[PDB]
């Protein structure tokens, strides 16, 4: 079986390294010398908006996925109607803008923050109005760590948040600041008849608006169960196959749907080392038409190397850590790589202070 | 860095595997089509017998390595003139030729089966009156899987063994039967400094002589400070880098050496899913100068996949299955893939019987000789 993956970035890359044990082959839509080159059988350069063109490539394979979201989902219907793609071009459409994504949830009885469209100054002032300060402007399309968004702390911040997010061409949805403790994701998979298997939740930590670690698992059954009840219902509106993350605002017993991804996720990396079957093993299963793996998991950290990475040399050193590098050229604020590191013991506790000390040394956000 | 590795099968594949995410960069010698290609940068077709041309290859990268022994000891020698390659010429040397290895562990006072080398019927004949039956002739060069052998078991037998073996350019050894109960392998790794990581021993059944299942850690602490006692000597003896492995026969808390292959083994395949770092992947750690990976294990079965496998399906329905399939085209006797599986619980072992089950009915074996005892 032939597997075609939409992009060559790490997640292709991770799928790959995941998938071809099964003995399936993969092929990437994306550019020579991205970083899954070196685990695919393939690389083909084709522009996204050649539609007939990469129709013609998928055909080539036997089923279809895709690491980004915020690719065309028509693209994604025209080549799904030849070969199968999974997940669905409505996840796509949905889950790629803030608007849609919020609105599917409050149409499903879905907890999010309060939000509203905004297409003019006007529109902004009564937001604020109706819903308070502080509050957030963001951009509904193309956001990703935070980016294309501006904090509302005041009336003055209004006009200001207007003036430098006012020409995103794709629109902008005002949001109401959630005071909340912490931040959990669940990620699970979904097969061909619907079944879903279930990570533990993790608990994310956040710098700057990007993950900088993640663990799992995070202990609470209350909450666990709320996140797989609002996941089965995501999985069957979207007829959803594949791996799904949902990030959530955790306040109390109470969780709150940040935002979603139709794929892997970087708040799943630890399952590479902490669960039976990883994300990137599950999702290749889904969409290859296998039964899914076991997800038993272990406590496990995953620490991002974001706008470098310390040399391997002094992570080999700790001799626990598995080691993740996307082998990706630094640059500030990129994803190069990841540590993953199973913590059982005082040991481990020590290794993970090291490991923290060298990223000290390589981060640049 | 760059790691050129000569042989691109599924030994090649899993290292590329196991080192990809540490950020290592792959480069395979073999053919296009071997089992490596999809997970390695490059892969380059160059027969090993143009020296100058291998040498040009590997000097294109930082560190070589191979995954078969059988390779030319003095190309390994020319290559290391001027790119590092581990493990050494001779590991490659003693390990490769039946004879210089049986040698080698004499020397050492390390136990073996009886051995005589045959250079003719004579020769042979007087191994037989010297030694006994049953008894088993074996090329001293090329041996993989118990290919190159006939088990003597009759008189009949002897003219028999001398005529289908004798053609063999690098000669043949007599062996003894030896008496043993089970057999067990010990893999470790060796750093640049002379630090060893070991893996718990693992005990190997074999069928009709090709390994078909392998199960670590197998608990015997007396065996096991035994087998990290030879490992020692000959990790010192050979100035050792990289992954080694050790096959032993096992006769109460005895400890036979039946033979050595300097590189990753198929009886470590458990540690993909079994231990922390991988043999694969303290494999690279070693030649790449890093420090070596912790090799905290739990109990894991390996079930080799030969001539055939069952269906992905069929695995995956087993869901705490660890599928490793080489994307090998089915033949007989041919190695395919292995399954791995951690065994805690009465599931764990529910799905082990029925994997076995699948694999009864996908094998098909090309078996040569009987070892029975
Ligand atoms: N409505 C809100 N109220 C409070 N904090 C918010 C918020 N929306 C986003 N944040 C914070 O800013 C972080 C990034 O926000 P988003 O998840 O919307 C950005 P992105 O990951 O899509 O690029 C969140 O993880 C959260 O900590
Ligand atoms: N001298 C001996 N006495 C008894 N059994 C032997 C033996 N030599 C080999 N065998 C049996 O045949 C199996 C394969 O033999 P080898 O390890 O020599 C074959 P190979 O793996 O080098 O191709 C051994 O694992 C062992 O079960």
């Amino acid at each position: 079986m032939k597997i075609g993956i939409i992009g060559a970035g790490q997640l292709a890359r991770m799928l790959s390294l995941a998938g071809t044990p099964l003995g399936l082959e993969f092929h990437c839509l994306g550019k020579n010398g991205d970083c899954a080159e070196e685990v695919v059988k393939t690389v083909t350069d084709i522009e996204l908006t050649k539609v007939n063109d990469v129709v013609a490539w998928a055909k080539q394979f036997d089923v279809i996925t895709f690491e980004n979201e915020n690719i065309s989902h028509e693209l994604i219907k025209a080549i799904n109607h030849e070969v199968s793609v999974y997940p669905s071009a409505k996840a796509i459409a949905i889950s790629q803008d803030r608007l849609l994504e919020k609105s599917f949830m409050q149409d499903h009885g879905i907890a999010t923050a309060k939000f509203v469209n905004i297409d003019s100054l006007a529109k902004l002032q009564s937001a604020v109005d109706d819903h308070g300060l502080p509050a957030i402007l963001k951009t509904r399309r193309f956001g990703y760590d935070g980016k294309g968004q501006f904090v509302i702390r005041s009336q003055e911040d209004i006009t200001k948040a207007w003036d430098v997010l006012k020409d995103a061409p794709d629109g902008l949805i005002y949001e109401a600041f959630v005071d909340f403790d912490y931040e959990v994701s669940q990620i699970c998979t979904a097969d061909l008849k619907g079944n879903i298997a279930f990570y533990p939740l993790a608990r994310n930590t956040h710098k700057q608006g990007i993950i900088v670690e993640s663990e799992a698992p995070f202990e609470n059954v209350v909450l666990a169960e709320k996140a797989q009840q609002i996941a089965k219902i995501l999985v069957k509106e979207f007829a959803y196959v594949g791996t799904l993350a949902i990030e959530f605002f955790v306040k109390g017993d109470e969780l709150i749907v940040n935002e979603i991804a139709p794929r892997v996720h970087n708040s799943g990396h630890w399952s590479i080392d902490g669960a039976v079957t990883s994300q990137f093993e599950n999702h290749v299963r889904a969409i290859a038409g296998l039964i899914l793996g076991d997800t038993t998991s272990r406590k496990t950290v995953m620490l991002n190397c974001i706008g470098g990475m310390p040399a391997t040399k002094d992570l080999a050193a700790l001799d626990r850590v598995k080691i993740h590098s996307y082998n990706k050229e630094p640059r500030k604020g990129r994803k190069v790589g990841h540590l993953n590191l199973n913590l059982n013991d005082e040991t481990d506790e020590y290794q993970l202070l090291q490991v923290k000390k060298l990223i000290a040394l390589s981060e640049e956000i």
